[PDB]
Formats: structure tokens, C-alpha cells, sequence
């Protein structure tokens, strides 16, 4: 029986109140990670661990300071510890992860010509890292404290300073890092400060494991340790990096969606779309999810006749709006929706911008062309999600930088996210497909689609680690 | 005896008149590399093919259309053949080579999530350069009609396809191309139209050696390769390309300076440096030579006192004036020299702007401290040339992603180019370290940077070549 410690930026609670006697109620959001982790065979207990990121995540932390046991389904439980960061720390090292720093070193943000240059902003930014990382390995540690043999699980880019922490105290635990983002080209790793571009390499390469969405990640984060630490021996057949007598295997694990996640359509969106067959980009308002070279796209498939009983939906999530990449994102493919009425007619794109994930779903269903061509995505599960629910059999045009196209591209219109020509003809040839073809290259997608389930993706990461420690205790 | 067929973007041709007869003179420029080719001891003779650029290069070409003998001293003398290309085909691939695209493609300028967007103008100026390199083809094949053994030397990126044509008609020969600028991460190369990034190394791979200034590019490029070539098979430690039954060789040839380079200041400089401390950064007008982070690092460090008696001369080539990221990047510079006045004291940052080497010769040695912080750079001639003619003991900071700083980095005071804070310190500790630390330093630097000069760099291209086509005759 494995103890099951996972680490995570964030905790989905639900606080609010009992609709019969107002007792305030708190429990966990079904679908996360921890509630799987759980549910699986080797599992005795688990423990979740993460930052309170609300006014009542404070409460709730300072209030039980150990860690609340919170009730699942067929009698499971997790000890879920929330940790209250200092204020002023916590607030930075948001800042420190968002497009003004780590987000655009990890997503391809800079042109290098003209930005980034650090400044003592990066230097503070880190040192606040640093504080924030200690933060979370107390907490992992102290709730480990009684285990005997912990396993620890820490996911998120937030914590890839965990490792090092962690094994500093237990030499001997298995300790996966899994990272969600995509890892850069070692060219472009090295953009950061000497300081980060390395420590942030120091703290995630004690890990047991270090776990990628995508195989093009496990290969960058390769070529960066063997560029940046001299000391470091890399295998890039093995997949596997020799430092200071660390061990490090790298893993490709792959994920898709969550069966439990998949409603009426946003308002005035079904009559806008009636009579004409809908394109839909969907994602955050993020800049790596590309809406305005799709839509830029669109018109020039347009221009090539056959879209003329054709409409567009730009669906958005509103996610760090405070951020300028992102309200520049937000004004550019305004700008670029505008343009395109301008010229196709008045009301042939929309925008809908909200977090409404069942407006999203309906979105999905209702669409005839899906178009997720973003510039890079650590993995980009919508692209699984949206042909699962799709009935109309609607084509799939998907970025080849999207990490979900290791998996699904060759069952997608794969296109380069950077090419309005190619992305065009995409589009065209989607549109012009019979329906007879779609349908067979539908069920051809969902099929391949279908197996990589949160809980496969799971069952990857325990046994992955239970082979790495095996390894790295005989070596 | 090699009978040597050099092919070149540009044929520096000096045209004028006789001062006595007034008859009109076409000459080579000393220190090309045809002019140090046809040294060499195996040499018997050589033709240098290249494009007519000038309107006297024309009228040139049109009146010897098989090429000109130009003699050089010794009595040795080269056939010099102009291509007169389409005017229109010519000027789109000029602009097609510049930072609207294939200089922005090697010298990472795109940020992905704004720019690039590829429409038409990309296809088109494809279908350009093939025109163009099949002008450089032929005109090549057609001046190695009557060799027997020919040797084939293709320098420039602007003929990156004219490998794959030469080893369609001669598919015995020797074929090197060199390419002078870096090549970029496979991720950030992959961001080109398909038809561009495969093209491009469909025409590079038929080449017997492909050479480097570093080995970086190297490396960049088998990656490149082994990511868009499914069939290619690459070998990192022998540094070869498996592909289609063409055996290629990846080599590094670092250059450094030509002795026949190594006077006045610039007017009004000299009065204006005296009694000052002289900080010189000095480059093309490109955004890749970084003078505005340099300026911005010079006033972090002004900021921490030590400079109050220091000035810094920002010299400058006007190059591609036409071109958008040019003209921005002068325009940046300019706005950071007048914040550095604004706030440090007016006439603290000078900008000289013009073209003469000359008066950047002069600029070097009057230099007490020399910065190179390139974004990015093939390889950085100036760092060589700069501490060479140095007779005041300057220090040179040198950028990480300069070729140069894989042979004269440990020399330097090697730096992140995007770090202003990092830069800034490398400033600072120039300037503080005493006289005899910096002579010993320079000592050690000339003499690191001494035996890398062009006749040393030919040399390693013959000798190379002559290696790889004897293993590809082999195998
Ligand atoms: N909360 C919320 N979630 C959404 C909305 N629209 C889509 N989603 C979900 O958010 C996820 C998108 O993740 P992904 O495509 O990997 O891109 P990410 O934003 O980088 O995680 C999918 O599971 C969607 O079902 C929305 O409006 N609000
Ligand atoms: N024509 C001209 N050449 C210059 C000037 N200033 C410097 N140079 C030379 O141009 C070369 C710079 O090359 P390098 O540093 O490799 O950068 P590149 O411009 O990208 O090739 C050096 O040999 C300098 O001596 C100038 O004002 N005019």
C-alpha cells in the first residue's frame, strides 16, 4: 500500500452552503487529480498538498493547519494541507509564472531582438521563487513526516523547485515531477538568466522522474541539462540524465481528457448559427492559442469562394487578463474579427468570451470545423475532448506544435500554427470534404482519442515512478 | 593541381578609373577569399562566380559574358563571372534574404506568438529563389564545362540550394557549402512554410561538407534535419547525414580576421573621448548586434558609480536601411542613447554612424573597453579584429551566442545578451579591474584570437573537403 503524497499549484475546492440548514460546506471538485490517484489499486492513503490561492483557501488552511480529510465517493478520502504563503511572495511568483517572465520562456513568447530584457525585476522575481518553493517542501515534508516509505507526486511548473528540496530530506523516496507546459529548445532555455537557467535545472533533476505531456518536451529538456550543466551525461536513446550521482529518467505521458467532464448553446449563439456551418476556435485568452492567425486564416479561405453560408466562433476563456500578452492577445484577434466583417459581411465571426466549460461543450457539439492550431501547447486537451462530443463529424485542424499532436496528428489536418496559406487551405479542404469521408476520419479520431483517460494518464505516472525508483536504486 | 570553381553572392569589385589615362579599371578587392584561394598550393587554377549587383557589375558581365581574368599579384589570376539575374526575380530575393523573412529565419527574430504570419508573399518569393538558384547553377556547371575533376565551394546562405543542382548534373564532385550565418533550433526552424524548411534542406544535404563557424550550428542543423527528414539519419558524434544515398559531413570552421585589414578617428570623436574612459560597442545597423541593451546595461552600470569619467561610442554600419527591423532597431538605439543622456549627463553616449572601416579600426584601438553582445552571430569577425589592433589593454565582452565565444569565450568576459543587470556587472568589473589584470588578460586574448585568420580558415575548407569527398567516394 503506496502513501501517496501530491503536490499541485492549486486544489479545486468548492466553498459555499448547504441549501437546507446553511452550514458552510467544503469538498472537492470531482475530476481532479487527486481524487484519481485515490481510486487507483496500490493506493492506501494520499495526501494533497497546494497553495491557497482564495480568501476562503486562507480560512480553511489557517483554520485546520494540518490538513482537512475530505470525504470522496465509495469511502475514499485525501488529507488536502493548503499553504498560506506570505502575501507580497505568493503575489510575485504569480507574476514570475505569467507571460511577464516564465510563461513566455516555456510557450515561445520572446523575439529575442527586441525582448526580454532582464532587469532587476527577474533577479527579485527569483529570489521570491526560492522563498515560495521552501514554502511548499516544508509542507510536503512535514505532512510525510510519519510515512515511512512517502511517494511524491509534485505536479505544475510552479513546483519545479520541489525535487531538489525534497530529496535533500528523503534521499531514498521516489519523487515525480511532471510538468505540464512544453520545455524550449536549449537555444532558447538559455534566454534566462544565468541563475534561473540553471537552478531551475538543479531543482527538477534530483527528481525520480521528470514527466512531459510530449516527446518533443523529454527532447528539449535533454539537449537544455547538456548544454547548461557540463557535469550532466545525457542519453538520449535511454532517456535518462547522469549528475552529481542523480539518476533522472524522462517520460513521455500523454493525456487527453477526463470521461467525467463530458448542455445549451451561449445566448444568441444557436440562432446566429443556424442555417450556416460553424467553425470554432476555442481556448484561453492566452497568446499561444492563436485565434487571431486562425481568424486571419478564415478570411483567406473565404477569399477562395465556398464559405459564403459559413460563420466563425472565437469561444475564449477570460484567464490572467492582467497580463499584457494577454490583453494584447485579446485586442488583436479583435482586431482581426473586425476586419473580417469588414470584408465577408457583418456578423460572419463572433467572439464569446466567458468560463462557462458547458458553453464550451455545446460549442464543440454544434461545431462542423474545430480549429486548435495553437503556437505550442504542452499538450492542449480540448483537441481530444471536442471530437469526442462532436456528432456532426467535424474535421479537426490541429497545430503540429500542439503536444496532442504526437498522439492525434495523424488522425487531425495537421498544419505549421504560422502559415495563414497552409492554415487557409486547411480550412477550405475541411469544408469541401464529403460527408461520408469526415465520418470515417471522425470515428478514425475518437478512436484514437479515446483510450488516454485521466485515469490511463494516472496508471502511467505510479507505475512510471515505480520503475524509475526501482532503477535508481539498483543504479 | 584542383581546379577550383568558388561561387559566392558577391564578388567585391572595385571600378574606376585610371588617374593618369583616365581608361576605365575593373580590379579585385584584396583579402577576398577567391584572391586567398588561389594561393594555395594545390591550387592550379580558379573561377569565382557571383551576382552582378552593381550597375557596373553589369555592364561588366554583359561585355565578358563568360567571365573576366583579373590578375592578382604574383602573376596568379582568377576568372571572374557575374550572373546577370532577372531584375525583378533578383530584387524579391533580395528582399526574401533579408529580415521580412530568411535573415529573421537564422537569426532568431520572430517572438511565434505575433510574428511570423506566412501568406503569399512567401510562396512567392520560394518560387524566386529557385529561379535565382537555378541562375547560379547553371552559370556554375556552365564555366565547369570543360573541367575534368572540378571543386565546387559555395559559400553565402543565398545559396543554400545550389548544392542539390550541382550534384544533380556532377555527381562525383566535391561540393562544399558554407553557410556564415548560425542555424537556428529545430523548433524555431520548423516555424518556416513546410515547402521552405524541407526545401532548403533537400538542397543543402546533396553537399559533400556542409561548414559552420560553430559548432552550435552544427548541431542546430543535424537536429533540424533529423526532425523534418524522417528518412535522414543523423549521427551526432561523427557529425553526418544519412539521407537518400547522399553521405554529408557537418563541420566546424571557425574564422577570425584577415591580416590585410590591420588611422583617423571619426571626426569630432577623438576631442570629444578625451579625458574619458572610452566603452565602444560597434556593429551593422541589424537588430542582432544588440546596441540598445548594451546602452540600457551602460547605465545600470553608470547608476552604480565608477563612470563618471566614462563615455561610450555606439558605432554603427548602415546596412539594409530598407528593411522594417532595421530601421526599428536604429530608431531604438537612438531613443536608448537619449534616455542615457537624459539622465546620465548630455554627450555621455554617442551614436557614429557611417560606413568606413576605417574609422571603426580607429574606434578599436581607442577603446578601453569593447562590447560584442550580439543577440545572436555566425560568428563576430569584429571580436577578433578589435582586441588584435588594441593597444590600451581593453577588455571585450563578448555575448555567449556570438560563434566567436566558442573560441575566444573563456578569453572574455562572456555574457547573456538578454541580461541587462548581468551586462551591466561585466561593465562595472571592466572598468574596476587594474592595469596590469587587463594586460595579462588582453595578452592571453590576442593570443587565443591570433591564429584564426582567413588563410587558416580556406585552408580547413580545402583540407575538409578533400577529407569528405575522399569518405563519400568510399561510401
Ligand atoms: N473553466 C472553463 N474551462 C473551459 C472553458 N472552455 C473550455 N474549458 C476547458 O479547459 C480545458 C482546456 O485545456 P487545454 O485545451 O489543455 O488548454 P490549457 O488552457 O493550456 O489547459 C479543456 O478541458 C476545456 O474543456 C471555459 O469557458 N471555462
Ligand atoms: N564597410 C565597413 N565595414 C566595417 C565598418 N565597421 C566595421 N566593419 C567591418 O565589418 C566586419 C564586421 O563583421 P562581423 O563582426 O562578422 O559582423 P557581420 O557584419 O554580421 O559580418 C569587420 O571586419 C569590421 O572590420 C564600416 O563602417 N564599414
Amino acid at each position: 500500500g503506496s502513501e501517496i503524497f501530491l503536490a499541485s499549484k492549486r486544489a479545486a475546492i468548492t466553498y459555499d452552503t448547504d441549501p437546507a440548514t446553511g452550514e458552510p460546506r467544503a469538498w472537492l471538485a470531482p475530476g481532479g487529480t487527486g481524487n484519481v490517484v485515490a481510486e487507483q489499486a496500490g493506493v492506501l492513503n494520499i495526501s494533497w498538498i497546494a497553495s491557497a490561492d482564495s480568501e476562503d483557501d486562507r480560512r480553511a488552511s489557517a483554520l485546520n493547519p494540518d490538513g482537512v480529510t475530505m470525504e470522496l465517493h465509495s469511502g475514499r478520502e485525501i488529507l488536502v494541507r493548503l499553504i498560506r504563503h506570505d502575501p507580497a511572495v505568493f503575489r510575485n511568483v504569480q507574476n514570475f509564472m505569467t507571460a511577464n517572465l516564465m510563461w513566455a520562456a516555456n510557450n515561445y513568447g520572446w523575439d529575442r531582438w527586441t525582448q526580454p530584457s532582464f532587469g532587476s525585476d527577474a533577479r527579485e522575481g527569483w529570489a521570491d521563487f526560492g522563498r515560495f518553493t521552501r514554502d511548499f517542501a516544508d509542507a510536503i515534508l512535514k505532512s510525510s513526516a510519519q510515512s515511512a516509505d512517502p511517494v511524491y507526486l509534485v505536479h505544475n511548473y510552479q513546483l519545479v523547485g520541489v525535487p531538489a528540496l525534497l530529496r535533500e530530506q528523503r534521499p531514498d523516496a521516489p519523487i515525480l515531477l511532471f510538468v505540464h507546459i512544453p520545455w524550449p529548445s536549449a537555444d532558447y532555455w538559455r534566454i534566462l538568466p544565468k541563475e534561473i537557467r540553471t537552478g531551475i535545472l538543479h531543482g527538477m533533476l534530483p527528481a525520480t522522474t521528470i514527466g512531459f505531456f510530449a516527446d518533443r518536451w523529454c527532447r528539449n529538456f535533454l539537449e537544455s541539462v547538456a548544454d547548461l550543466l557540463p557535469d550532466a551525461r545525457i542519453d538520449r536513446e535511454a532517456m535518462t540524465v547522469e549528475w552529481r550521482g542523480h539518476r533522472t529518467r524522462l517520460r513521455t505521458m500523454p493525456l487527453g481528457y477526463s470521461p467525467l467532464t463530458l448542455p445549451q448553446l451561449p445566448e444568441g449563439i444557436e440562432e446566429w448559427a443556424d442555417g450556416h456551418r460553424l467553425v470554432v476556435h476555442s481556448g484561453r485568452t492566452d497568446p499561444i492559442k492563436n485565434a487571431e492567425r486562425a481568424v486571419r486564416a478564415f478570411v483567406l479561405a473565404a477569399r477562395g469562394g465556398g464559405l459564403e453560408k459559413t460563420r466563425m466562433l472565437v469561444r475564449m476563456n477570460p484567464n490572467r487578463l492582467y497580463v499584457p500578452a494577454n490583453a494584447d492577445y485579446v485586442h488583436r484577434v479583435e482586431t482581426a474579427v473586425a476586419e473580417a466583417n469588414a470584408e465577408l459581411g457583418s456578423d460572419t465571426v463572433r467572439i464569446d468570451n466567458d468560463n462557462d466549460v458547458n458553453h464550451t461543450i455545446a460549442c464543440f457539439r454544434r461545431a462542423d470545423l474545430l480549429i486548435f492550431n495553437s503556437t505550442v501547447d504542452g499538450q492542449n486537451l480540448s483537441t481530444f475532448e471536442a471530437p469526442l462530443v462532436n456528432e456532426r463529424d467535424a474535421d479537426v485542424i490541429l497545430s503540429e506544435t500542439c503536444g496532442a499532436a504526437e498522439v492525434l496528428g495523424e488522425y487531425c489536418r495537421s498544419v505549421n500554427p504560422f502559415d495563414l496559406v497552409e492554415q487557409a487551405e486547411a480550412i477550405s479542404a475541411a469544408l469541401a470534404a464529403g460527408p461520408r469521408q469526415r465520418a470515417e476520419a471522425a470515428a478514425r479520431r475518437r478512436d484514437a482519442a479515446r483510450p488516454w483517460t485521466l485515469e490511463a494518464w494516472v496508471q502511467a505516472q505510479l507505475d512510471g515512478l515505480a520503475a524509475d525508483h526501482a532503477a535508481r536504486t539498483a543504479t
